[PDB]
């Protein structure tokens, strides 16, 4: 239990986010691997686009919920979805895919070392010319231009320029009855993940901001990465 | 090779053939006050200083009478320290113990009443290596001994995080930034116009504090201070102890 300065813990439809993934993939022949699929907040929208989806999830309990939802769906929908228990930071399906997909909530679950395991696992499950697509929440600090500081320093005079670039923040939530719950989660800057992707061998061909809920301020980025 | 910053991009473009871009840390043509912050918040006996470098802090510490063990990873840096230590008075020279080691995974046949590390040093370490540091420090602290850290504090790290309510309170807390610098001569001509760039890790002081608590320390004080004695307080002095 985290006792924030404002003192119980604390522990949305995926159609728009899913359509954004579909925009940045285009033709997609063959199956799509979705990492940390949860109970299908994105997977069901993906299936509705006609995609064949291998949905990977770590939790037994979450898998049961997903399986139940799938039993409730029409046969043609359920038939296009393959559920697999695994760890997105270290998995082996002995099988490659034209497209690999991961959501922001998912990637922000992993620390730095685990993200490297993720990147490497993905490399092993991409077919040549395959696409690795990520969505990433973008905070106010992450989208803003960094304030550059300038100082004149001395014999020879130099000008020093200093900027601080966003890398990682904590999203803190205190739930509050109006007349008290708690959560802190990781919030990586899209630019930080892009740096990490390049470092792990990927070329990042595009970063498209979008609105998670499909309207209003653009609060997310869709990153397309490919293997050279 | 070197980091190509937006301001560097435009400089080099508008300078042509005279322009040279290199990282700040290669071909490249403070201390006593940060040292005093440490001295102010501390001795019964020997101090351990981690990642001592060439002794920007260590020599100030030695001038206070301290027995210092200075741990450093780089062999050439240690050689350079040793050279500076050779020109030092015999009494200063005898109170200094130089040791080669990794501050993320080190083991000495000694414990200490005080262990110190500066901002530049802890920011060299990724998250995993920082956990290795905290565990190692705990093992080298005598009962009641203190772990003292100095931590650079950016403007975003210094500000009160912006809230947005709906009631649902949402704050975004700084955890880690990248400090990016660009340095060039104030003129334009010069003969060779060299532009230095560098990118480095810059942890939020509160993030390191969260990590220390998680690691088993009690953080008993955090005092902001100015790295050049005066001006904006751009640094925090953290004191941590083991509970018991
Ligand atoms: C914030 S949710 C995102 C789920 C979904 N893609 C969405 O957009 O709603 C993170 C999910 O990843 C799962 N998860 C956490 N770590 C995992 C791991 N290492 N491998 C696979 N799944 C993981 C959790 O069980 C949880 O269901
Ligand atoms: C920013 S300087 C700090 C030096 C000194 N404490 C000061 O305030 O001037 C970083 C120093 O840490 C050393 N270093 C880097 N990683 C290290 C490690 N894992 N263990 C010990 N020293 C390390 C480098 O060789 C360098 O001397």
């Amino acid at each position: 239990p985290v006792r924030t300065p404002h003192a119980c813990d604390f522990y949305a439809d995926g159609t728009s986010e899913a359509r954004e993934f579909a925009t940045r993939t285009g033709p997609v022949s063959g199956p799509v691997l979705e990492l940390a699929a949860g109970m299908g907040r994105l997977t069901f929208p993906f299936l509705d686009l006609g995609w064949e989806v291998t949905a990977l999830e770590l939790s037994t309990s979450v898998l049961a919920a997903f399986r139940k939802r799938l039993a409730e769906a029409p046969a043609d929908v359920r038939d296009r979805c393959t559920l697999v228990q695994g760890d997105m930071s270290a998995f082996a399906l002995d099988k490659r895919f034209g497209t690999v997909v991961i959501s922001s909530g998912s990637i922000n679950e992993l620390d730095e070392a685990d993200r490297r395991g993720l990147y490497a696992s993905v490399r092993e499950h991409l077919e040549p010319g395959g696409k690795f697509l990520l969505s990433l929440a973008m905070s106010e600090a992450a989208e803003s231009e960094p304030l550059e500081r300038k100082q004149e320093l001395p014999g020879r005079r130099y000008v020093l320029h200093v900027r601080h670039l966003p890398a990682e923040e904590i999203q803190e939530i205190t739930i509050h009855p109006a007349d008290v719950c708690t959560h802190r989660r990781r919030l990586l800057a899209p630019d930080q993940v892009v740096r990490e992707l390049v470092r792990s061998g990927f070329d990042v061909i595009a970063q498209t901001p979008f609105a998670s809920g499909g309207a209003g301020r653009k609060d997310m980025v869709l990153v397309e990465a490919v293997m050279p």
